[PDB]
């Protein structure tokens, strides 16, 4: 698994459950493709977005939709999702991100 | 002034001098539009991008230059730039600061929104 | 100022108002001495602390008071209080700005020093 | 498992390995006993820390030994060390730790 995503609650202490997100990768012509995308599991968590094969060197985004997931606990934040843009070098990806209602954090933890 | 950023290193302990970053407004066509740019003085913030008149309700993006910041200091960083996204000015006018706080492969940001 | 405190509210976007904090000075005998003690102010800020002349090389603790300012505003949070432990001014005076963000199930401390 | 502490070093963008810690529990006398300690593994976690009948409420301390993970590695840091300190309520804990030099977050996961 190249490529993995997960989400904390800062609120509750808690996994960021059904978490929505999309991954683009940046085209030749400086647009974004989608990619990628799914939802977060039970444990906040984001697997089998990729293949080895597929997660070729380039620029990814990964859009979190932090804003519907406030919503739907009935709290206002500040921000319209999160991004976290990153170039995939061949010199496994785990991407964290905290969120809060009006702040949020992420880290990589790039292994093997 | 209603949109100032500060930025922080936080490998360093000190603010993110000369750090660049571009404003983008969305537009009626659902396109990004350049809407102000400019980079950090040394106490790490940035001041006067724009006005009270001509920052109307929108949704707004910072986009954070933090590779060329890290670049500049010979650190290979994980991120393109930090990007803060939101719905500014939508219930009234308010004033906005922006922090991040900056490490090569991690980054925060958070918003203080006053009236 | 030479120790100053700034803490910020990531809930409600806002200076974290009226959060207490005592901050310790390591003894000789390796016990926590009471050094000084304070509350934020409307923007979230403590300053006059302490004195460039009493702020003397050591091991401080910066205890601030997290769990008091949650419950105070309903919130049941998960730490007691945010613990920041340095060593100041061991290499001549230094001037400390310590921040800190508070959730209720997270926070982020940070220091710029400078000279 | 009912406490498990996770170290991720922002500088690196690795687990932070060979992190050691002191747990704490506050005693009638307000005074820090020692509970259990050890050092983080090969992907920044330590586990077996105590066990469900041991692991009583109370307030515990985490302290991470930061400053000497950062020396090891040439680095000069802020802090002494990191504190978590919390109530273990009967109302499984992960405690998360990034450092940076300067700066570091922690966050808590309660979960069943
Ligand atoms: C918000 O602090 C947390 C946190 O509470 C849990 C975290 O969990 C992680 C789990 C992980 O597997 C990995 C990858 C580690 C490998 C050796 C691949 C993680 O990096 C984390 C976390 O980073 C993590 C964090 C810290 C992340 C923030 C504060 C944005
Ligand atoms: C939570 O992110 C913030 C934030 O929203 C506001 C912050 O304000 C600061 C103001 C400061 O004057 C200084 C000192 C800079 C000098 C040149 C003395 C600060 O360091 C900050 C901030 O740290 C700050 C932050 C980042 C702090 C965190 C993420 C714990
Ligand atoms: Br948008
Ligand atoms: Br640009
Ligand atoms: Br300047
Ligand atoms: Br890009
Ligand atoms: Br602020
Ligand atoms: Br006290
Ligand atoms: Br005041
Ligand atoms: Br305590
Ligand atoms: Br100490
Ligand atoms: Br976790």
């Amino acid at each position: 698994c190249p490529l993995m995503v997960k989400v904390l609650d800062a609120v509750r202490g808690s996994p960021a459950i059904n978490v929505a997100m999309h991954v683009f990768r940046k085209a030749a012509d400086d647009t974004w493709e989608p990619f990628a995308s799914g939802k977060t599991s039970e444990s906040g968590e984001l697997h089998g977005l990729t293949t080895e094969e597929e997660f070729v060197e380039g620029i990814y985004k990964v859009e979190i939709d932090t804003k519907s997931y406030w919503k739907a606990l009935g709290i206002s934040p500040f921000h319209e999702h999160a991004e976290v843009v990153f170039t995939a070098n061949d010199s496994r990806y785990t991407i964290a991100a905290l969120l809060s209602p009006y702040s949020y954090s992420t880290t990589a933890v790039v292994t093997n």
